[PDB]
């Protein structure tokens, strides 16, 4: 009876499970290997993953997101008060801690973030009961570096809430190490760059691992950095193109920023494996269609920015480790945005050519270690 390993991700979930010598990531039912942290509450139904970010644009209310953000903090920290802001859904005061308030079955329901949390992990739970064919009651989470014990705290209780035992909570870039077998290298000392950049998080880490033991020598990052803010800017692009195309300002409309947002994403995707994508969408704003095109090369330029600002946390975690480039043995990347062929560029440019660690899905990778770290802690 095995144990699963779980990557809780800020935007993106992903559960697998080590097998007969090799890791097996697991589907979810509507065939995609990550699913998205989103939970959503009607007048009938609760909704996790795929099918509550799909309702998303005719519920914003009530479709909770982002319960990463919150997980273990105070509601006073000025971190949760300005991401406040952002939110479609109501965040309140429930002595000194967060929750969620949303409308559920024709009532006021309130969640705390570790139990918003553990829906999403419920949901990781059964797809992989279903998997393997029986109940599934051990697991590995994972957890940004930067997390505090409270933070780790409130994720391993979201764990206990889904009906898990937590065998450990892990950081993720040492998942990610872990993956790449990092860790079975012997008497020999190694320095590890994990390169992290997913929807809502750019994270990265520096790691020595010595007899396979794992140091954390630096971490820097951004955490409102990601896909996301690559998809807002395709949006803001489009946004104008039709202000020019049909005279019209639908950034005031919620629904059509929303399903325009939704369009963005599924064209960013295609532009990591295509030179051009094609956006049609069927009614945006007061019956009038959208169809357009945009190259690789025109939203590489509307993400300049973004993708250079990419380098001075790599600079800086390479300071605060006090190494040079040249003295990392392995460069890792994790996180689905990697996948963008200019921001892998970049940082081939910037480490002189090297050839970079791929063979593992990036988006996967820390789901990936997660599971192996688990079957040892099984044993
Ligand atoms: N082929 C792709 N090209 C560009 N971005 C991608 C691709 N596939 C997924 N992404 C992006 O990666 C992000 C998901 O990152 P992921 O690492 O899976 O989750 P998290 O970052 O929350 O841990 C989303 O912004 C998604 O749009
Ligand atoms: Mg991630
Ligand atoms: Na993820
Ligand atoms: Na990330
Ligand atoms: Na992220």
């Amino acid at each position: 009876a095995a144990a699963i390993g779980i990557d809780l991700g800020t935007t993106y979930s992903c559960v697998g499970v080590f097998q007969h010598g090799k890791v097996e990531i697991i589907a979810n039912d509507q065939g995609n290997r990550t699913t998205p942290s989103y939970v959503a509450f009607t007048d009938t139904e609760r909704l996790i993953g795929d099918a509550a970010k799909n309702q998303v644009a005719l519920n914003p209310q009530n479709t909770v997101f982002d319960a990463k953000r919150l997980i273990g903090r105070k509601f006073g920290d000025p971190v949760v008060q300005s991401d406040m802001k952002h939110w479609p859904f109501q965040v309140i005061n429930d002595g000194d801690k967060p929750k969620v308030q949303v409308s559920y079955k024709g009532e006021t329901k309130a969640f705390y973030p570790e139990e918003i949390s553990s829906m999403v992990l419920t949901k990781m739970k059964e797809i992989a009961e279903a998997y393997l064919g029986y109940p599934v009651t051990n697991a590995v989470i994972t957890v940004p570096a930067y997390f505090n014990d409270s933070q780790r705290q409130a994720t391993k209780d979201a764990g206990v809430i889904a009906g898990l035992n937590v065998l450990r909570i892990i950081n993720e870039p040492t998942a990610a190490a872990i993956a790449y077998g990092l860790d079975r290298t012997g008497k020999g000392e190694r320095n590890v760059l994990i390169f992290d950049l997913g929807g809502g998080t750019f994270d990265v880490s520096i790691l020595t691992i010595d007899d396979g033991i794992f140091e954390v020598k630096a971490t820097a990052g951004d955490t409102h950095l990601g896909g996301e803010d690559f998809d807002n800017r395709l949006v803001n692009h489009f946004v104008e193109e039709f202000k020019r195309k049909h005279k019209k300002d639908i950034s005031q409309n919620k629904r059509a920023v929303r399903r325009l947002r939704t369009a963005c994403e599924r064209a960013k995707r295609t532009l990591s494996s295509s030179t051009q994508a094609s956006l049609e969408i069927d009614s945006l704003f007061e019956g009038i269609d959208f169809y357009t095109s945009i190259t690789r090369a025109r939203f590489e330029e509307l993400c300049s920015d973004l993708f250079r600002s990419t380098l001075e946390p790599v600079e800086k975690a390479l300071r605060d480790a006090k190494l040079d480039k040249a003295q990392i043995h392995d460069l890792v990347l994790v996180g689905g945005s990697t996948r963008i062929p200019k921001v892998q560029k970049l940082l081939q440019d910037f480490f002189n050519g090297r050839d970079l660690n791929k063979s593992i899905n990036p988006d996967e990778a820390v789901a990936y270690g997660a599971a192996v770290q688990a079957a040892i802690l099984m044993g």
